[PDB]
């Protein structure tokens, strides 16, 4: 509430996923899939859950249009590194949708790599 | 379900702002700000409110990083025209955040066109 709601949501998530993870002092949750995809999960302003992943080799530019995923997955740049991110509001976010969104996000990264 | 909430939100929004709008047959809300800026608002899947505006030129690239606004404003590329868009769930969007968000988006547009 809102960090506590986030922390209890993260706890349910990692249990349901049976995934090793890390949490730093900033409440940023880190995990790795398939020994290469590192995914970061953070809560901003006690309200917005933010997914983030660094896209690794150099990837072609995305038109960054909405419509393909809900919420959208956005390909950005950062220190000259392509990254992918997606966000949604914590309000009325539950574990089933949190799990589905994470799955969607992982599948897109997996595909963008290619 | 979701669309009535959306329709009620939009109706309230237009009154509060004292703006002329149109709605087409797809429930997409159009308006002009100060008679130069055109913002489009639609609801997808009875869940996602989507803000959209053509930036009206071919504007310089944007690293497209989250973090400057909540929810983020993304500058995308559609048919060689830059556009700006922003989304968030309809669950816990009330008239008050709906109004502030719209104002942040408008302000950003006003700045981005230069």
């Amino acid at each position: 509430m809102g960090q506590t709601t986030f922390t209890e949501l993260m706890q349910q998530l990692f249990l349901k996923l049976g995934l090793n993870h890390q949490v730093n002092e900033n409440d940023v949750y880190t995990f790795e899939v398939d020994g290469h995809i590192q995914v970061l999960i953070a809560c901003y302003h006690q309200q917005w859950v933010q997914l983030f992943s660094e896209l690794g080799a150099d990837l072609p530019t995305n038109d960054n249009l909405f419509g393909e995923h809900w919420p959208a997955h956005v390909q950005g740049r950062l220190d000259g590194k392509s990254i992918l991110w997606s966000q949604q509001s914590l309000v009325g976010l539950d574990i089933d949708e949190m799990q589905a969104w994470l799955e969607r996000f992982i599948d897109d990264i997996e595909q963008r790599k290619e």
